[PDB]
């Protein structure tokens, strides 16, 4: 499938993540965020939410990967609120930290987060 943002065609595949993952940004991430071919409840995103991203987006360009849920409860405790936990995260993100969070952060895929 195809996401235009700025001019440009950007490659999803059938889960709603981004192929072309170097072309994400912050504009991206919003359109991720609001694409309702993949969502049945869009999102706004908060400061919250754009500390996890943010986090999220990081760890995969560091590390090669989406990190483990794990890690990312561990940072939502220190940077969000220190009674983070599964529930906040999905009140976030709905359709939990796989399939919403590591997409509007431009992953290509959600593996590795379990």
């Amino acid at each position: 499938p195809e996401l235009e943002v700025k001019g440009k065609k950007l490659r999803l595949d059938e889960d709603g993540f981004l192929q072309d993952w170097e072309e994400w940004d912050e504009e991206v991430a919003e359109a991720l965020a609001k694409d309702t071919r993949f969502s049945p409840q869009p999102i706004e995103l908060t400061e919250e939410h754009w500390k996890i991203i943010r986090y999220l987006r990081d760890y995969f360009i560091k590390y090669g990967v989406a990190p483990p849920v794990r890690m990312l409860v561990k940072h939502c405790k220190k940077e969000v609120r220190p009674d983070c936990n599964l529930q906040y995260i999905y009140k976030l993100f709905p359709q939990g930290p796989a399939k919403d969070a590591c997409r509007i952060a431009g992953l290509p895929k959600p593996t590795g987060c379990v």
